[PDB]
This record gives C-alpha cells, structure tokens and sequence, in this order.
C-alpha cells in the first residue's frame, strides 16, 4: 500500500544524454541511434531569442560547429537538419544504449517522467503532465533545454517532450520529438502568455480511486450524480468537462472498488463545493490531477520494466 | 525555475536490482560486487512470520535453495550469512555495473529516493523522508521488499535504506543496508505502532525559503521571532525543535534570498497559526517537509551526477 508521485525509472534516457554546445550556448541532446535531437536556439545567443531568424542563424553554422559530447567522450558530426523546432545532428557512431523507444505527441491530460539534465548530465526525475493550456509545471534552470520526458511500456521508452522555454510566469513549453510545441508557443522570447490552467477532471477521480484503494475514504458520501449535473459544477471550478469516454476509462477501477463512477463524480462535486474542511487524501490537502487511470491501476498493481 | 519533489536518476541502481526467490517467496535484492544483499525474511512463508526464529528457519536453507536471477541470467550462489535483518549471499561474479557506493545510515529528517521493484524488475521512482518516528511514507505493494533507497554525490551512491515491512497502519520500516532496522521495528508480523509523525521543521523552513526563491512570497510577514519563541507554537503544532544547528544549516538560503533565518521562522510560525487561508505554496495546500536544505539549494543550483 501507499500512493506516491512516482517517475518511470529512468536509467533507459540517461544513456542517451549527451551535451550540445554551439558558439556560447550549451544545453542537452537525446542521441537515439546515430541521431542526436535537440533544440533549435542552441543557435542563438541570449540576443537573438528576442527576434531570431532561424533559417538565416543556421546558415552560418556547420556540423563542426555543433559540439557533441557523451560523457567523456566526443561525437563526430556528419550531418545536420532543422525539423520544426528541433535539430537532428547525424554523427558518426550508434548510442550502444539506444533503447527500444517510439516517439509520440501526447494529449493534454497524459503523465510522462523528466529527467532533468545539464550539461548532458542527469540531475534528477519528476513526473508532469501536460496541463490542459499545454504548458507544464516543471523544475528547469537555465541549461536544462533538451531535457525530455517520457513514458515506459515494459522494453519501449516513448518519448513525447523536449524542454525549450520557460514563460516569464514561470512554467514551461516545449515540443514533441518531431519538433512541433506543444500548444501555440514559439521559440522566442517574446510576450506569450498561458490560457486558463483548468483541473483535469478525470485524473482527479482516479486519484479519488486510488485514495478509497489505499484507505483514505471519508470523502465517500451517500449521493450520485449525472454527467450533465457534475460538469455545472466542473464549470465552475474549472474543471475539464467529463465525457463518457472519461467514464468508459474509469471502468476498471470502478470495478475494482465497487464505487460507481457517478457516485464518486457525486464525492467530487461535494470536495469542490465544501472544500476539504483542513482534512487531507493521500497525504496532499488539495485535488491531485496529475495521476491517469492507467497511472493508478500501474502503481496499484505493480508493473514493471524491462 | 520550478521547485519540484525531485528523485535521483535511477540507472545506477537500476543495474543493481535482482531477484531472489526461496522456496515460496520471491522479493528483491541488491547485487554490489560479488554480494547479494536481501531481507532475511525472503526465507519465511506467510505463516513464519507471526513468530519466526530466523537462525532456526536459516539452518535448513543451503545456497542453492536461493535462486539469484539478474534479468534472464542466473547467478549461482556459492555462500550465505545472515547479518542482523539482512541476508548476504556470495555470487560467483561481480556485478559489471556494480557503481562507486558507500552504506549510510541516515538520521531522521534526511531524504532519499527510492527505486520501487517487483522481481527485479524496476516500477518506479520516489522521493521519501525517514520520519522522526523512523517509519517512511513510500509506495510498497507485496512483492517490493527488498527495493532499496539511496542518495547520489556525483559518481557514488549512498545507499541507505532496504525495504522490509508494512505496518497495518500503511506506513513503512525497514533498515539499513547492515541489515539494522531504523527505529524499533522488527521483521515480524505483530502489533508495532508507530510514534507521532512530528513534521521536520529545518525541511519546512528551507521549502519556504524554495518558494521565495521560486517566486511564492504572499507568506513573507513583517514579524520575527527567537528560536524559543518559535519552539513554543512548534510543540503545539507537533513539529520537532528548531536548534542553533538547524539555524546554521540554514545559513546559505538565508543568505542567497537576504531573509533571516528568524524571519522566516515567523512565517512558519503565521502559517501554522493561521493556516494557508486556501492558498497555495510551491503547488502545495499543506507545509512540505521533504526537502532537506541541501535539496533546496541542489535542486535550485542544477547540480548533476557522474
Ligand atoms: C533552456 C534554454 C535557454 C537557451 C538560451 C540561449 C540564448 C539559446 C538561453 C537561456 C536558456 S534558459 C532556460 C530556462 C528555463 F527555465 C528552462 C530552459 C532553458
Ligand atoms: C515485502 C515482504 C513480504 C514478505 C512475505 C513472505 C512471508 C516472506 C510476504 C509478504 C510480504 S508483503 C510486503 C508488503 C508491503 F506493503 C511492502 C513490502 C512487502
């Protein structure tokens, strides 16, 4: 028993760490087979952020001026693209450590694990979401651009986020490992602001799951609700509204617990509408929204990886 | 910038992880060099541990009754002793990826991360803090015993904590990597109560001193205190003493944000006074104390390991 915010392992995307340094800037790359992906403003100086062309800033560069270092150890550089936002570096050697891994565009809602880096070095793991206005809530300091995230399914990383800016109210954008952000954000400093950072309704329900699993059930009442009825409330609140196909997701955890998936919308409604009362549900005194379904069901049953 | 419960990179334990399985029972251990660390229990069925006499139970186990699986190969067991709550067992061959490491114990108050395993096999990752009554707040379904938790300095790991029990009450014990139980707990399924949960005040403080840093300020009040003063509403409230040392420990945040240790002990004490008001810190609804200074300023500075 226990419930806790828990990263996928991450010894698979530490091996594919490496350091990219061009002209003054250094940040972190993923190198995957003989591919090394990073952020495309490694090109530009603090200056250009404000306004860069990056078409033009790359036509002064060279695979030479692209250093690529792993651990120790230099990567011969044989070629160079721009896709979307990224860079893909071709060197001349494999990573021995490529895992089995995929590339995928997450949904806004989804969980993935971080491994914070600088310098191509690990610094430490976190689990995120991508928050519903497709910014997240990280822990990023200057330098840990091309950090990643990522999921775990037994042998296979997939890779769904790179890290690429920092917004001055001090959450995070970055990209998919095509290169495409997440959102509207670009890759300038500019005025970009983040829209409405609005709860996701279904995490919170299957962490609410996740609580009567672990012990924690005196939020349990004796009411139900509809899904029209319960999202006059999540309107409120702002709340996601709650589909069917957030119904259908919660089936087997309703199964497990017996609670009806209406019956603990009912318990939420009344979380939001009374508040906690100085009370708190695993350990945390707010609604906890960045725990999936398939988040609760993993951790309470035990899956690893391989 | 970001302030986030930040575990170490997992990989260099990750490399560790096998599993033992004896007779019946299957759990983790952790192989360093030629050693095969475990709990001792690994030798108990269900009903051995109501009231178990280990050195009886040891004397009809002989190596190969301890099957030792590193992913799909085998280990072959060539020697076994039992040394306070853990067992070692002398394998044939020495871990490759056996990294730089030490056995600590840690005190009360000190963190760690935890790589949660089932068969050997790595789940996840977590951050923990040894409580004041010396049980951890973890994530343990039956099978994670064994799965240990470790701080990293670079190039070494720092192993501190194996697991070994869950108490009815959900929370968990376990010892250190010489097989010696943190607080009074002992590897049998019996009534063990856990003591108050007192709250590590000096972890609070330096998460408050996080926040300013991180831009959460609203707390910021125009009083102070003594550290006596301080410690009458710290008993109130069940949190441990504040000493000199904690103040000294203090020193560095104190000095990169300008506010006075003192000083923001009178936000603490406000806080505790007065409550939240239903406002947030760092994302959190409640006062945080699992992170140690030394986090804070680790995590705030982007420090990274070998
Ligand atoms: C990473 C990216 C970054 C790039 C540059 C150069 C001008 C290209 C300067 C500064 C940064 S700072 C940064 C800050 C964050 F909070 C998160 C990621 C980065
Ligand atoms: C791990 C240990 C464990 C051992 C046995 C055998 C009888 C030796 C049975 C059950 C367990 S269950 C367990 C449960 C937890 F919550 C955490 C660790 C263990």
């Amino acid at each position: 028993s226990g419930f806790r915010k828990m990263a996928f392992p991450s010894g698979k995307v530490e091996g594919c760490m490496v350091q990219v340094t061009c002209g003054t800037t250094t940040l972190n790359g993923l190198w995957l087979d003989d591919v090394v992906y990073c952020p495309r403003h490694v090109i530009c100086t603090s200056e250009d952020m404000l306004n860069p062309n990056y078409e033009d800033l790359l036509i002064r560069k060279s695979n030479h001026n692209f250093l690529v270092q792993a651990g120790n150890v230099q990567l011969r550089v044989i070629g160079h693209s721009m896709q979307n936002c990224v860079l893909k570096l071709k060197v001349d050697t494999a990573n021995p450590k490529t895992p089995k891994y995929k590339f995928v565009r997450i949904q806004p809602g989804q969980t993935f694990s971080v491994l914070a880096c600088y310098n191509g070095s690990p610094s430490g793991v976190y689990q995120c979401a991508m928050r519903p206005n497709f910014t997240i809530k990280g822990s990023f300091l200057n330098g840990s651009c091309g950090s990643v995230g990522f999921n775990i399914d037994y042998d296979c990383v997939s890779f769904c986020y790179m890290h690429h800016m920092e917004l001055p109210t001090g959450v995070h954008a970055g990209t998919d490992l095509e290169g495409n952000f997440y959102g509207p954000f670009v890759d300038r400093q500019t005025a970009q602001a983040a829209g409405t950072d609005t709860t996701i309704t279904v995490n919170v329900l299957a962490w609410l799951y996740a609580a009567v699993i672990n012990g924690d059930r005196w939020f349990l009442n004796r009411f139900t609700t509809t899904l029209n009825d319960f999202n006059l409330v999540a309107m409120k609140y702002n709340y996601e509204p709650l589909t069917q196909d957030h119904v259908d997701i919660l089936g087997p955890l309703s199964a497990q617990t017996g609670i009806a998936v209406l019956d603990m919308c009912a318990s939420l409604k009344e979380l939001l509408q009374n508040g906690m009362n100085g009370r708190t549900i695993l350990g945390s005194a707010l609604l906890e929204d960045e725990f999936t379904p398939f988040d609760v069901v993993r951790q309470c049953s035990g899956v690893t990886f391989q």
